[PDB]
């Protein structure tokens, strides 16, 4: 015959030849066309390739494997089921014991798939997330072989977990994993390749993983936060890079050097994360950042991407940055002439733009109030009349004020009025 109704069923009986043939069969057929997919369904077809994965044959191993990641890519109905059906039970109970390369491709890319269901997740860091951490990504990186592609699609999973509050705080705190994902970055920054299969992943990992930093994991700062600087660990252990000048370097170096927008708003990210914290490690870092490792360059280049989603990132770095009066002169002689263009043309039309000027005006004022000089040389007439409507402008309530407020803390001095 042929048929899926056939081989669902295929699936059920003894003969393995016949058991591979089914599987195997729904997986292409139901590839891509998202009706099969329906049909498997409610055909009963998840359970039955769910328990194949205990099966003595890598065939009847592999074709159950690809044909659940088939059957459930995109899909949120047949990954709730695939989890009713004890899946995520009998997925990572394969990835255990197996060798073969085909099974750890698919039984990952399958959970990969799954971690994109919002609200499953916490059975993947509950149960997924350690196999994974320990079978494929550590000895990737060699942090003391494992197939490129299990580790992307793997990495391409914590991805997605590092999207939860409690993954993020799970993996902060799971031995070697930041490690690791940390020596993979460098490792690719140095073969020169920083566009290498799964850095985006990783350097999105380890964006969600600096997500409010000085709010849960404890630092040096927090502490000359209670009794009131900091030298900065000489061996950073898991969650410690995070916060060392180590990864900011390494961060820095994949935004001056990546080909990937992806990639360059994780690392733009990462830093604008790391500098939140309005309180003492918001200094230490951006000082890290603009000073020790001299980044405002690669920073403020991201200023002119093609892409909104970048400059998004940048300027609400460069904003945090400019909090900080340590930041103040650097700042001044590298990154006000490249906001000033890229506040003379945001309209503030976008969901974006609207972010961009809220920061490149908090930016301007921060560093204006000390050195009005710098004011006179950048503020160009157009600059100047683009910036009065959006006080204006109803249709966007946050970036006319921070643009009004722009513009009265613009005579809260008395060299201030000059231009107009």
């Amino acid at each position: 015959g042929l048929t899926i109704p056939k081989a669902v069923q295929y699936l059920s009986s003894q003969d393995e030849k016949y058991q591979a043939i089914g599987a195997y069969y729904i997986q292409h057929t139901c590839f891509q066309d998202e009706s099969a997919k329906q049909q498997v369904y409610q055909l009963g077809g998840i359970c039955k390739l769910v328990d194949l994965l205990r099966s003595p044959n890598q065939n009847v191993q592999q074709a159950a494997a690809g044909a659940l990641r088939n059957l459930v890519f995109r899909s949120t109905t047949n990954k709730l089921e695939t989890r009713r059906q004890n899946g995520i039970r009998e997925a990572v109970s394969l990835l255990r014991r197996t060798g073969n390369a085909e099974i750890q491709k698919q039984l990952t890319g399958l959970l990969w798939n799954l971690s994109s269901t919002d609200e499953l997740k916490e059975e993947l860091i509950a149960d997924a997330l350690p196999v994974l951490a320990d079978r494929v990504i550590i000895p990737f990186s060699g942090w003391c072989v494992v197939d490129p592609e299990v580790f992307f699609n793997a990495t391409g999973c914590l991805r997605n977990l590092s999207s939860a509050d409690a993954g993020r705080q799970t993996m902060r705190n799971y031995s070697g994993l930041i490690d690791s994902l940390m020596a993979y970055v460098q490792n690719c920054v140095a073969a020169s390749r920083c566009d290498d299969k799964s850095v985006e992943n990783c350097m999105c990992v380890l964006h969600n993983l600096s997500y409010r930093l000085d709010a849960e994991v404890p630092t040096r700062y927090r502490q000359l936060e209670y009794n009131a600087l900091p030298e900065e660990e000489t061996n950073p252990k898991g969650s410690g890079w995070l916060y060392h000048s180590d990864a900011i370097r390494t961060y820095l170096n994949l935004m001056g050097k990546s080909k990937k927008d992806a990639t360059l708003e994780a690392c733009a990210g990462a830093l604008q994360n790391l500098t939140a914290s309005k309180g003492l490690m918001s200094s230490g870092m951006s000082q890290l950042i603009g000073l020790k490792e001299k980044g405002l360059p690669q920073i403020a280049r991201l200023l002119q991407s093609g892409n909104s989603d970048v400059v998004r990132s940048g300027a609400s770095l460069l904003s945090n940055m400019s909090r900080h009066p340590l930041l103040h002169r650097v700042m001044g002689n590298q990154v006000f002439p490249e906001v000033t263009r890229l506040l003379t043309s945001h309209t503030g039309n976008t969901s974006n733009s609207e972010d961009i000027l809220s920061s490149a005006c908090y930016t301007v004022r921060n560093l204006m109030a000390s050195q009005p000089q710098l004011a006179k040389q950048y503020f160009s007439s157009s600059m100047l009349n683009n910036i009065i409507n959006l006080c204006r402008s109803s249709a966007s309530p946050k970036a006319a004020e921070a643009a009004r407020l722009l513009l009265s803390d613009m005579w809260s001095s008395k060299e201030l009025q000059g231009v107009l």
